[PDB]
């Protein structure tokens, strides 16, 4: 398993030999043989490269990777320079501008600076055929990313899960809320952002909740 962080591999590699995962890898490989699939192979598991699994403090669950050229890079919501922030990310930055007073839009969409601090930016589906939205859904990724969420749920303490939209909320429905904190609202995309996302103050609330378990806050400006 190339490009997969060692601390994550230690705890999740039990998935790799299961029939569903073998089937998944075979499918993705057959897709790559004939098509361009995003993100590129070295970025499928960026979320395992940015920080140690035990240093994860905050978990933001997404759905599918971006399917446009150069957009997906292995972190939900994020795009690498010089790709313009997509609409949902511009709205995330708008909420940061009022919640974390003094936050200035960084002029790019790369959320790596959060990932390094222990914000896990996990899509549920980790690849997509180029230009074809949701094309790799229901092929095995969901079970794998369920394993990731379940490991964190059972092994970590005092995480904050941010569940934006119904898909993410369903994926987080069995989180232990005595052990961790769950904040839920509408998705930040323009069609739903006015239905709860603006004003949610999840960024400030996250840091207040992290303090309850002695964790230093996320520096949301460090992008």
């Amino acid at each position: 398993m190339e490009f997969f962080g060692e601390s994550w591999k230690k705890h999740l590699s039990g998935e790799f030999g299961k029939p569903y995962f073998i089937k998944l890898m075979g499918f993705v490989a057959e897709e790559r043989k004939h098509y361009t699939v995003y993100p590129p192979p070295h970025q499928v598991f960026t979320w395992t490269q940015m920080c140690d699994i035990k240093d994860v403090k905050v978990v933001i669950l997404g759905q599918d990777p971006y399917h446009g050229p150069n957009q997906a890079h292995g972190l939900c919501f994020s795009v690498q320079r010089p790709v313009p922030p997509p609409p949902s990310l511009e709205n995330i930055y708008k909420e940061l501008s009022t919640d974390i007073e003094g936050f200035v839009h960084p002029g790019h969409g790369d959320l790596s600076g959060w990932a390094k601090q222990g914000v896990l930016l996990l899509n549920a589906v980790l690849t997509v055929r180029a230009h074809q939205a949701n094309s790799h859904k229901e092929r095995g990724w969901e079970q794998f990313t369920d394993a990731v969420v379940s490991w964190l749920n059972q092994n970590s303490n005092g995480l904050v899960f941010l569940l934006w939209g119904s898909y993410a909320q369903k994926k987080g429905s069995a989180i232990d809320r005595k052990r961790h904190h769950v904040l839920q609202t509408a998705h930040p995309s323009p069609l739903s952002v006015y239905r709860g996302f603006f004003g949610c103050r999840h960024f400030s609330k996250t840091n207040e909740l992290l303090q309850k378990s002695g964790k230093k806050p996320i520096d949301w400006r460090e992008l």
